[PDB]
């Protein structure tokens, strides 16, 4: 019996849970570099990092052929972003000293590896040294694929795929009504998130005119896959809706017979009637169009939880910063009501400008007849609020964003202040400013 | 059926495990302090912090009375010494990945809590800077118990309790050959652990004359359960005369209806009669035994397992040296040989000399026609090659060691460097140099 369209927006609608069944799934990226060039870490030394981490602390090998990619530990998988960006995706967790205890684990199991083979990891929105060209790329199918694609649809794409890295949370709605309501929430103060977390002020060695170039290049990486998703704000918006989106938004390969083919410039709807040319009569599975919904990017995405997808990666303190921002704004009812009051009458020109210009000037980017660090003002305090309702103490993991809303200075003006005082108009001491 | 004799020389000989069953267990203890005055961390706050990791990272609570002293999570425990010394008994490992990654989760847990707190936490053998009557008695009472003997046994005692914190190792063996094999290998090779992790040149803000004070301090704690023990290095040696010295050194306290009894200048002979003037008539149990054998602190000590009991606190490469250090050289059959070729014709009166003498000079104290620094050479080679062979790749934990065996310098002589130069005859700055 073939899925249907109904099976597919069932599919996002089975991600329902019940607020004492909430958890939080934290992800973030690292570029590894060698510490004596500061050359970008390549995927032989990756696949040494990998194997040595899987022997010393018990994880088990994720391989694409004989090239091991990944490792898996109960509900944490290690992952390879195209440019050898190291991911960890944690576990759905209770609450944030867990969250924070696990990126520490991470952290440590990474470093008691790499340090003997020389290699560092930084913690930036985009690789501040290095060319496109320089960067290694991973052996990867589906990245492959990905890596021809995206001249087709964009200029920025590579630079996303090979040069990025983000820290992101993952969280769990209730019903569909709750989506509707963290999506909104989660969009409209996704370029807030961008603001106090920008970390990418960087290309080849000079500044490059933004703090986040990253958030910048994810508005030239394909239009047909991100961005604020206006239509989240129709009345119509519902896990139905977001599927219509899904399906009209192209597929990049399916993963069959062990590998993954390239179906570019095809669709889903295609693939539902057997009609996919790449993949003539096969029909799809859930893990299909589970596959399919991880190729959409955009500020927020929904499968059956919902990410948060707006900010740079950056130190410890910051990522352990991230999810306890989201998580304060939408676990608790009262401030997740709150953030909605407060957006209620933002336009769709206005979180778009928002969306655009904070890569620019982050909290001092104009909103209204203020700045937008007089928001984040607001926005931060309801924050702790909601921390401190859930009663588990985890308020001080906002003490890392606190003094950026204060100030109004996000990390990426630190850092450029530091590049044009002390460091010489150089990006390399970057590498041991954010070393983790 | 009351307890013999020969039940007690059973309960030691039951810690007889195969190969495959050996495992590590690794337990250091620090000094907790104010982070503006220096200060030691008072009881007030050592209850805050074992309150906090019990929450935010599931451990469960060790009680006397109202009073919450330590913390128990599968098989690791936290627990106090007598002046508040912050300790981690940690689970049997297989491995020293798992060991160090076991202290940097302890490490991690800890400052998450302290650093609002504003506490710091100091890695030495010996508290630099205050007084003995400045150092917080914890609300223990065993300690009460043992703060009251120790002046009638020796001048030092005190100091131990309240002023001193080690890093120790605790280890397996196979059968009583395999137990006095390392019992005499681990007694020679003692004072050469002492030297390599000599941490303790300073009392009240200057100078004492030693490299390992803490190790000094052991040698006027008390004459009845100190000490090298010559007689294990007897032919007689065997499970059987450890237990008659154990039931030579008197008992502290017996645990009963739910206290510590004093039985200072009792004996286990007597208990074991049903003649325990401080609990007429009551029996011993295999607790009563584990806790008598507990209170006895020779160089290396036996239980069930084995105990190195030698080496300073230190930074955390040097927590995970120690126990690496000892599972080289003898939990390798050829090495654990080696160490007993090496050290066979060292007669009673050097093993007490170097004991003696290397709180002094370390690696400079004089053996022969050299240095210590000579024989520190050979068995740093030796817990190398005990390492590679394991084939787990620990080799990398002894990194922290190289330089002082190759150098000739302990880590006391390198603050004792600093201390007059760059720190401008103070121990202040210890606090930050020592900081976990
Ligand atoms: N590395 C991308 C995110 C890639 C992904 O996980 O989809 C970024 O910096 O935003
Ligand atoms: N704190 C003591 C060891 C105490 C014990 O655990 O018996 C030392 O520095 O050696
Ligand atoms: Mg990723
Ligand atoms: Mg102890």
């Amino acid at each position: 019996e073939p899925l249907t369209r109904e099976d597919l927006i069932a599919y996002l609608a089975s991600g329902c849970k019940s607020k004492e069944k909430w958890r939080i799934g934290t992800e973030h990226e690292k570029f590894g570099f060698e510490v004596n060039t500061l050359r970008p870490m390549k995927y032989d030394q990756i696949a040494e990092l990998l194997n040595s981490i899987a022997e010393r602390f018990e994880w088990e090998k994720v391989m694409e052929g004989d090239k091991i990619i990944g490792l898996k530990q109960g509900k944490q998988s290690i992952s390879l972003e195209p440019g050898g960006q190291f991911e960890l995706s944690g576990a759905p967790l209770e609450t944030l000293h867990q969250t924070c205890a696990e990126v520490n684990s991470h952290l440590y199991q990474v470093k008691a590896v790499a340090e003997e083979m020389g290699i560092g990891f930084l913690g930036m929105g985009f690789q501040p040294k290095w060319r496109r060209e320089d960067i290694p790329t991973m052996p990867k199918g589906r990245y492959d694929i990905m890596r021809n694609y995206m001249p087709k649809v964009g200029s920025l794409g590579l630079d996303m795929m090979l040069r990025t890295c983000t820290v992101q949370v993952n969280l769990d709605f209730s019903s569909e009504a709750d989506m509707i309501r963290k999506f909104r929430a989660g969009l409209a103060l996704q370029p807030i998130a961008t603001a106090l977390f920008a970390n990418s002020p960087f290309t080849e060695g000079k500044p490059n005119g933004f703090l986040s170039m990253r958030s910048h290049i994810w508005t030239d990486t394909d239009k047909d896959r991100t961005g604020m998703l206006p239509f989240v704000f129709d009345d119509s918006f519902g896990f139905e809706q977001y599927v219509d989106y899904a399906l009209d938004v192209p597929m990049y390969f399916a993963y069959r017979n062990g590998k993954y083919v390239d179906c570019t410039g095809m669709t889903f709807r295609q693939f539902l009637a057997g009609k996919l040319p790449c993949l003539p009569g096969e029909l799809p599975t859930y893990n299909d169009w589970e596959n399919h919904l991880t190729t959409i990017f955009p500020e927020v995405r929904l499968k059956r939880y919902m990410e948060m997808r707006g900010a740079d990666g950056g130190p410890w303190r910051r990522l352990c910063a991230l999810p306890a921002f989201w998580v304060g704004l939408l676990y608790d009812e009262d401030v997740l009501q709150s953030v909605l009051d407060l957006t209620a009458d933002w336009t769709p020109a206005e979180r778009e400008m928002l969306r655009n210009k904070v890569p620019v000037t982050g909290l001092k980017t104009p909103f209204r007849d203020g700045l937008l660090k007089h928001v984040a003002e607001d926005v931060l305090k309801l924050a702790k609020d909601g921390l401190e309702r859930r009663g588990y103490k985890e308020v001080g993991f906002l003490n890392a964003v606190t003094e950026v809303v204060r100030t109004g200075v996000t990390p990426a003006e630190n850092l450029l202040e530091m590049y044009n005082g002390e460091w010489g108009q150089s990006v390399d001491p970057v590498f041991q400013e954010l070393l983790y």
